[PDB]
């Protein structure tokens, strides 16, 4: 069976309880995770240890909080007490866990399922070939010995409009924002980097990225997490918003792909 779970955010107990509910069995089953494995919840260390131990039984994409953790680890960004990352940062296997984390993908594709997953979704300005090339470019910088330089370069809100002509810092910044921060678009597909509200509460003319028809969404299903204020609701057919806000006091959601059956674990917070 194939299971897809939204943002875990250190909610180790809820993750394990949800996997027991579906009798997840590595070697018979595969787990997809939308990213944001860490921060806010109490168990980021246990979450990373477990997810790494799954090997080929898990398909992860990196989220914005995963990248922030890497930036803190690398001395690029300051640790926020609210993120509850110190046990992970001080763990004896921190290097092993975080060097594994920075090598994980930004994008997962299964052609037999016609299924695409990224943390925030796929911007309507990208076709599949472009999304794959952009994922490969940022994965390359994150997997390299010089990854702290990129992590520092990644911060920024512009450019917010994709072009194949983009180069350098702006190209990397856009790619990072599209895969890990995107929620709303202007009518032309350009990214808004400020509104984090639900679609009904957003100021005009902003619309959810998935409300603008794009080439990837026309041919593939897209699963994503990230957008907690969406509450996993209000999406079109073929769009699966899996982040139901577990670390916020909401729920952890698991979707089984074969029958599109949902399983939900209440937050312990
Ligand atoms: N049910 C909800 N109803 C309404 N507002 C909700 C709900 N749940 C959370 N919020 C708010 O939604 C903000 C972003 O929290 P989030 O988890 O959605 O996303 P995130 O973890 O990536 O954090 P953020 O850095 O803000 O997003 P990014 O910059 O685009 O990258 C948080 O203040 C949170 O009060
Ligand atoms: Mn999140
Ligand atoms: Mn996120």
């Amino acid at each position: 069976a194939t299971y897809l779970i939204g943002d875990v955010h250190g909610c180790y107990d809820e993750l394990i309880a949800l996997l027991h509910k579906v009798e997840f069995t590595p070697g018979k089953d595969t787990l997809w995770l939308t990213g944001d494995l860490v921060a806010r919840g109490p168990g980021s260390l246990d979450v990373l240890r477990y997810v790494k131990s799954l090997g080929d039984s898990v398909r992860l994409v990196l989220g914005n909080h995963d990248l922030h953790l890497l930036a803190v680890f690398a001395g690029i960004s300051r640790n926020k007490p609210k993120d509850r990352l110190t046990p992970l940062l001080e763990a004896p296997d921190a290097d092993e866990l975080l060097n594994w984390l920075r090598r994980q993908p930004l994008l997962q594709i299964d052609e037999e399922k016609k299924l695409v997953m990224a943390h925030a979704g796929i911007t309507p300005q990208w076709d599949l070939q472009t999304a794959k090339e952009c994922a490969r470019d940022v994965e390359a910088v994150l997997s390299s010995d010089s990854y702290p330089f990129f992590l520092d370069a990644m911060y920024g809100d512009m450019p917010n409009n994709w072009s194949p002509e983009l180069r350098g810092l702006g190209r990397l910044r856009f790619i990072t924002n599209a895969f890990t921060r995107m929620r709303f678009c202007f009518p032309n597909g350009q990214l808004d980097m400020y509104s984090k509200e639900s679609p009904e509460e957003a100021p005009a003319p902003l619309k959810p990225w998935f409300a603008i028809p794009g080439p990837v969404a026309e041919e593939y299903s897209i699963a994503f997490g990230h957008w907690a204020s969406l509450e996993g609701k209000g999406t079109p057919e073929g769009i699966y918003a899996l982040d139901t806000g577990c670390c916020w006091g909401g729920t952890l959601t698991c979707l089984r792909w074969e029958d599109k059956q949902y399983f939900v674990q209440p937050s312990n917070r």
